[PDB]
RNA sequence: UGACAU
């Protein structure tokens, strides 16, 4: 049974504003990272948000966002964008890569507006955005809002869990940017709820989680789409802090002449995270994670799992010791896991147990300490991980549990993560 | 394994 009828969005403007992470000590910092521009004639990039030649309303929408300064993402991505090129965009995490695409695209939404069309009950969204999980996709939605706040912009959500006819009636009356996870998006479309005929931007955010084996035939059937209007007459951006160069030459075939923007090394982890690591045994990690807990008290702590079963398992551990732990997986009705989030956000609950469900795109204020109490399989997911604490200049702190056993294969990856991010290695990752 | 329509 799927019936959840999320609440609505706030239509607090105060509200919708403070949904962001107030920068930090390290913010100016940012300044110091090199930036590598690939690609025919790239178009030079904007010093400031005042001289980036944006709309008087959508400018003063980013200064009531509470931002000042742009991030190196930004001075590029937006130029780029408004240029009407394609984009590979790589940064780090907790950098700003949102809105290097939601300003501009909703800049050129409001400066070279399209009529909507709604035909026949059937949507034709302007711009798509899709993002591999649900509470990443709302995220994004409440962005959009965000930079879009006071305009005639019409934005739309799409993702599973939800109830198909609360969200599908909602897109009937036409949107210009439409928020997606795969499956609900298709469901739509396959349904001729959504067609893809006057679409303009195509975002791919975590494009490198969306063009892996697991999401490449549902990003084929968007791209590809008999209604989807072709590359050379709609622009297409991708995002990621991660992009393997197998990964990068797959979305190529998405891509007309792009610049590819890389802001630092790829896929290399924020230096504003102090990653630390424990090594213990499979059985030991239980004991390992209550100490860490006990030595941390009236800290926001991440705890990322491999399993469905053990995030249950150490939600339920953790709550009989009368700790406030939140759960959120893949098994977990959806309504929870939007509660879960939100009570990990709020402070009600101080602890988050997670699956990689929560381990990229997650703009969670204050996090102090990311746990991975089991390690991924891949460095990429690592580097993401971790990313939910240190953002926005912000210092945090992540400790991995390492199991010889189970991690072996990462040990190689981690070192090179490690040293290119100035932190100690310690003598059992050598 | 883990995300991703019902
Ligand atoms: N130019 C900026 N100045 C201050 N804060 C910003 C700026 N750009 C983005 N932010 C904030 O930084 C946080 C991280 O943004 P996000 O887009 O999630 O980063 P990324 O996608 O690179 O991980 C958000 O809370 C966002 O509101
Ligand atoms: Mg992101």
């Amino acid at each position: 049974g799927v019936t959840y009828v999320p609440p609505e969005p706030t239509n607090d403007e105060t509200e919708i504003f403070s949904s962001t992470i107030s920068s930090g000590i390290n913010f100016d910092k940012f300044d110091h990272i090199a930036v590598k521009v690939s690609g025919e004639n790239p178009p030079r990039p904007i010093e400031s948000f005042e001289t980036a030649n944006l709309r008087k309303y959508v400018l003063d929408n980013v200064l009531k966002a509470g931002y000042r300064k742009p991030t190196p993402i930004q001075k590029n991505a937006i130029p780029i964008i408004m240029s009407g090129r394609d984009l590979m965009g790589c940064a780090q995490t907790g950098s700003g890569k949102t809105a290097a695409f939601l300003v501009p695209i909703i800049n050129m939404l409001l400066q070279d507006p399209k009529d909507l069309i709604s035909e026949n009950g059937c949507a034709q969204p302007q711009v798509i955005i899709v993002s591999p999980t649900r509470e990443l996709t709302l995220q994004i939605f409440n962005e959009a809002r965000k930079f879009s706040y006071g305009s005639v912009l019409k934005v739309a959500v799409a993702y599973g869990g939800t109830a198909v006819r609360h969200q599908g009636d909602n897109i009937a009356r036409g949107c210009h940017i439409l928020v997606a996870t795969p499956g609900r998006l298709h469901d739509f479309v396959e349904r001729n709820r959504v067609s893809f005929g006057s679409v303009r931007f195509v975002v791919l955010d975590q494009a490198d989680c969306m063009l892996d084996m697991g999401f490449m035939p549902s990003i084929e059937k968007m791209m590809l789409h008999p209604t989807m209007v072709e590359t050379t007459k709609r622009q297409t951006l991708m995002f990621s802090a991660t992009f393997p160069e197998d990964i990068q030459h797959l979305a190529g075939r998405f891509l007309n002449n792009y610049l590819f923007v890389a802001v630092g090394i790829v896929g290399g982890a924020s230096t504003d995270v102090e990653q630390i690591f424990i090594e213990v045994t499979k059985y030991e990690k239980r004991n390992s994670l209550k100490q860490l807990i006990e030595e941390n008290d009236g800290k926001r702590i991440l705890v990322f799992v491999e399993t469905k079963r053990n995030a249950d398992f150490i939600a339920a551990m953790l709550s009989e010791q009368q700790l406030l732990t939140s759960s959120i997986h893949g098994d977990r009705m959806q309504r929870e896991r939007e509660e879960a989030l939100q009570n990990f956000k709020s402070g009600k609950h101080c602890i988050l147990v997670a699956t990689a469900v929560a381990a990229r795109g997650l703009d969670i204020k204050n996090v102090d300490i990311v746990v991975n109490y089991d390690l991924p399989k891949s460095i990429d997911e690592y580097v993401h991980r971790i990313g939910r604490t240190g953002r926005v200049g912000n210092r945090g702190k992540a400790v991995s549990f390492y199991d010889s056993d189970q991690d072996l294969a990462l040990v190689a990856d981690l070192s090179k993560i490690l040293r290119q991010a100035d932190q100690s290695v310690p003598d059992f990752l050598k």
